[PDB]
């Protein structure tokens, strides 16, 4: 039987209070679509983020029902709109057996909070201690000391951080000047350090502190290069587009001997799962920057291994069609 | 002096009788721009090619005046339209003095007519013997028969031929039944044989004739893919977009083991000297697919080395601006 049928449903999950993103997050709104062709389904999500997608819930809606439409006459062109793209892309690899299981579902923690208890926490991880810091919000002075205090503390430890372009040449070097230069190289990089790229780069090459791209993938003209200073790349798939455009990219990355890292929209537990195994496949040996379902009061539809948060089954989701 | 200027030239270049492409060519419509900053110019060329890129000459013409508009008063976007991508991207190439000199221009004969008349004239060719020539006009019978004497006749010959998609999966056996199974890693590689790109890939596996995809990537949903069989990619940049997406083209071709192919789009001799030094830096161990300045009756602007063919210049072509 090649019996073609989808269903698509629509869905908000409560997150925890007090999720940040310069703005505050309370639900997060999304899609899924299951395809189904004769013994064999396929799922995907569609969750654009708020602030960072072009496209909206709705318009993501509406291009991912056209497009089911489409598809259940037979095969047709992938969606243009990222998270749609992603979604759907996912849904065919499952349907053909294409997108890998993984024995590993695996996240570089995000932490926050005291820096001392923070310590504590890294000091008891087991394996390869790589661990996720927001810097930028506190002024440079005390995110170069926290972070100087971490990797004294923990000499195996590699810190991502992560400054969201907030700073300036003056600020990046305020902060660079307090984390001492023999433990530079265990800053595995810092996303996005300055307000402009050239800003980031020259920090880069002046302070010896690898920097990561983020933000500047989905920016247009965004080009993949070999620099002095650029060790790394974020990657993440809703705000990027097709299964195969996030692997073209891994690939540029790889071919350039930079780290490509899968990283979370704040997707529910059902896409996450399947960034887990897209970093398990394409990005073996880089530890995927997914911890961000425990923002959530709830997993829908498939589990993240070893979590004990609440799932909500198909049963219970808005269905469209 | 930070100043900028730009002039955009429109143009026709009188065709050689008989250039065919399924239909005739009489003449090769284009345009250039030149930007200028301070005591620096770059150039370049904004070509769409009848049949194959989806813009015409006069929706290129608009979106590069435009373009050029923005550029004046201080950096913009790139164009997405992809001869103006190309030519813009070249220019600001130049400009800053990026696009690297190449000591070769190069590029591989394109060949037709009498077997043994061919055979004479690659017999004497210096260096490395690599030559294109079309299949898919005559029967396959005829095809497979010619490429046989061509390869046994010159044991260092190394064709590449190309199909523009004409077969069927019979026609593609029917032609690799009559190349000798020892001479058929001579084919460097095949251009689209059938008219679906599943159908080519088995005649890959079934014949092991290495096959290339040209028309294919500038589909929807064309990825790079490492698969038995597919040897070679042909990047046209005129119906690419921009350098720095040809660049990534590139490098995703190598990254896969693949060898990349610059190749024409019927450029000017501009742009072909362009595409030589793309070559000469990207592709340095390949030899491009640049042989088409034959096909016209003139030169403009900058000269292909070697070349007897008259140059017009830039005080004879129609400015806009
Ligand atoms: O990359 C990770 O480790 C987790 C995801 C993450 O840090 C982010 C997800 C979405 C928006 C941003 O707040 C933030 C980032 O800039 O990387
Ligand atoms: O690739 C080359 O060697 C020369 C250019 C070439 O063969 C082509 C240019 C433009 C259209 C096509 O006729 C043809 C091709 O399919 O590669
Ligand atoms: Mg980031
Ligand atoms: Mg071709």
């Amino acid at each position: 039987s090649h019996m073609r049928s989808a269903q698509v449903y629509r869905w908000q999950i409560p997150m925890d209070a007090g999720v940040v993103l310069d703005r505050r997050l309370k639900t997060r709104d999304g899609l899924y679509v299951c395809l189904r062709e004769g013994e064999r389904e396929g799922w995907g999500e569609i969750s654009p983020l708020p602030g960072f997608s072009q496209e909206t819930w709705e318009e993501a809606q509406s291009v991912l029902l056209a497009w089911v439409n489409n598809w259940l006459a037979g095969d047709c062109e992938l969606p243009q709109m990222p998270s749609v793209a992603f979604g759907v892309s996912c849904a065919l690899a499952e349907l053909t057996d294409t997108l890998p299981q993984a024995a590993n579902y695996r996240a570089a923690p995000l932490c926050n909070g005291d820096p001392d208890d923070l310590i504590l926490k890294l000091a008891d991880m087991p394996g390869e201690k790589v661990a996720k810091v927001r810097v930028g919000l506190y002024e440079a002075v005390r995110d170069g000391m926290v972070v100087n205090l971490l990797l004294e503390a923990i000499p195996d430890l590699h810190l991502r951080l992560d400054a969201n372009r907030a700073w300036t040449p003056l600020k990046g070097q305020q902060f660079a000047k307090y984390v001492n230069p023999d433990y530079r190289d265990r800053i595995a990089f810092l996303e996005e350090p300055c307000k402009t790229r050239d800003d980031s780069r020259a920090f880069a090459r002046e302070t010896g502190i690898a920097i990561a791209w983020d933000e500047s993938l989905r920016e247009p003209d965004f080009a993949f290069v070999a620099e002095e200073g650029v060790r790394a790349v974020v990657i993440k798939p809703t705000l990027t587009g097709s299964l195969e455009k996030v692997r073209e990219q891994v690939q540029a990355a790889h071919a350039l001997g930079l780290t490509a890292v899968i990283s979370s929209s704040i997707e529910s537990s059902l896409g996450l799962t399947q960034l887990a195994r897209i970093a398990a496949w394409l990005t073996p040996d880089t530890i995927p920057g997914l911890d961000t379902l425990d923002l959530m009061q709830a997993q829908q539809v498939r589990r993240w291994p070893g979590s004990t948060l609440p799932v909500v089954e198909v049963d219970a989701l808005e269905r469209l069609l």
